[PDB]
């Protein structure tokens, strides 16, 4: 057929091959400078795990020299080798690089993940400013999961590392420190670094399952993939980003729900209904959806994702319509929406356009939604790079993941024409395919925002999702 279909075919073979017999696509996270630096600081202060601290030191020096991250992580690394503003400043102050914020202690009180990180930073600031008496027993109590053996609580190495840097100041918690330092030291990757998270296999398996389910003839492996996801659902009916993550989130749950609706709607009928229930219980009064917890602010990409995921059930048409109306209201004067968990402009455009064009609509609302979708697709056309791709921002060089999101959106516009934006984007993706069938991309996932972390398995998965939508 076409060079695009040949590309799609080679990539689908690669993704299918990567799925294991347990139904999961492995999705390890690369080493990250922030967690590596905090681990070095911790092990160094405790005079522990000499072999690991030397590997961490060499990892940080190499990375700073060859592939330096953002300026904040660079400053963290240099400090150890030699609300977000509150958190990041307090991290640097704990490492001796700047002064502690002169804020009331209540400034630190607040994710269950963010809550633990901010309590740990509160303790570090109390001790660092010479006021250890300020720390209350409820502050220490929040940190107790960091003393449990095994992988980090919620697969979150930042939260455990900060908690342990705080807890090593408390005499009544130190008996438990030795054992957990051994398992922290045991997490180093082959390059000597500490990954941000244990992995992202639930998110990655769900997105890949969805992409495979959009192919003309989905592979047999979608069934064990669907099985592997459904048996990992949390009690509230939602999904976390990796095995062992108790805090469900809207983004993971929408990808799982979208996948199960296509590949296993009867086999996994109860998980499907529980995932819809999870989303509906989170819905905010304004018709939007938060990321984790009701009462926190609606977000555009989460609202669009939930609109599309719920649209399958005609019984939910009223909540879907209110979510799409929310998307229309929040479009910016230049046709864009607003980032978040992705650091590129194209992620929220792709979610918004799918919501604006999937939910069938007629009359005035059809015209309102069509105008919004056109402005967003026009923003993509206006910002497309000369090589046919998109970057993280309008003046950034193209990358396959940012381009994949734009392709998914453009596949909802008018048909590709020779030399048009969608045609040129697909040619860009065809040209970036590696001999082994895969894609390498700058990562787009952030957390804590805006700090990037790198799960390389996602590049293949999102490019396949784009090619499955566009063909
Ligand atoms: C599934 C995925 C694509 C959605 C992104 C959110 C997801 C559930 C994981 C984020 C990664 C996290 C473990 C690192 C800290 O992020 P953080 O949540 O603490 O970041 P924040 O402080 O800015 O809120
Ligand atoms: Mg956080
Ligand atoms: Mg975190």
């Amino acid at each position: 057929a076409t060079a695009v279909v040949r590309c799609r075919t080679r990539l689908a073979r690669r993704v299918v091959a990567a799925v294991g017999p347990d139904g999961l696509l492995p999705a390890p996270c690369e080493s990250r400078v922030l967690e590596s630096a905090l681990a070095l600081a911790l092990l160094t202060e405790e005079r522990a795990e000499a072999d690991a601290t030397a590997r961490l030191t060499a990892y940080l020096r190499t990375t700073l020299r060859t592939a330096p991250p953002d300026p904040f992580q660079c400053a963290v690394a240099r400090a150890v080798l030699g609300r977000k503003r509150l958190m990041f400043r307090t991290v640097l102050a704990a490492l001796g690089a700047t002064g502690f914020p002169a804020v009331p202690w209540e400034a630190y009180d607040t994710q269950s993940w963010l809550h633990m990180e901010m309590k740990a930073l509160k303790v570090l600031a109390a001790h660092g400013t010479g006021h250890p008496d300020v720390v209350r027993d409820e502050d220490w109590r929040a940190l107790l999961p960091a003393l449990e053996p095994g992988p980090a609580w919620e697969c979150n190495n930042l939260a455990q590392l900060l908690a342990l840097l705080a807890l090593r100041h408390s005499p009544r918690h130190r008996p438990a420190l030795g054992d957990v330092l051994k398992h922290v030291a045991g997490r180093l990757r082959p390059d000597g670094g500490m990954p941000a998270i244990d992995g992202m296999t639930v998110f990655t398996t769900a997105a890949a399952g969805l992409a495979l389910s959009l192919l003309p003839a989905p592979p047999a492996c979608v069934t064990p993939m669907a099985d592997a996801l459904a048996l990992r659902r949390n009690p509230d009916g939602g999904y976390g980003f990796h095995s062992g993550v108790a805090q469900s989130d809207v983004e993971d749950t929408c990808y799982v729900l979208e996948f199960l609706r296509r590949a296993a709607p009867d086999r996994h009928r109860t998980a499907v209904a529980e995932a819809e229930g999870y989303l509906l219980a989170l819905r905010n009064p304004d018709g939007g959806f938060p990321t984790f917890a009701r009462g926190t602010s609606s977000e555009i990409a989460m609202t669009a994702a939930a609109a599309s995921a719920l649209a399958h059930d005609p019984d939910r048409r009223e909540e879907v319509d209110e979510a799409v109306r929310y998307v229309v209201r929040h479009q910016r004067p230049d046709g864009t929406f607003e980032r978040s968990w992705s650091r590129n402009a194209t992620n929220a455009v792709f979610r918004a356009v799918l919501a604006l064009t999937g939910v069938a609509a007629h009359g005035e609302e059809r015209r309102s939604r069509a105008r919004a979708a056109e402005r967003a697709l026009a923003h993509l056309a206006a910002t497309q790079n000369g090589d046919g791709g998109w970057g993280h921002a309008e003046a950034e060089p193209s990358d396959p993941i940012s381009t994949a999101y734009a392709v998914i959106a453009l596949a909802r516009g008018p048909r590709a024409r020779p030399g048009g934006p969608l045609d040129r984007a697909l040619a860009y993706l065809v040209e970036r395919q590696h001999p082994d069938g895969g894609y390498r991309s700058r990562p787009d996932q952030a957390g804590p925002r805006p700090l990037l972390y790198d799960v390389p398995a996602l590049a293949d998965v999102f490019v396949l999702l784009a090619l499955a939508h566009a063909t």
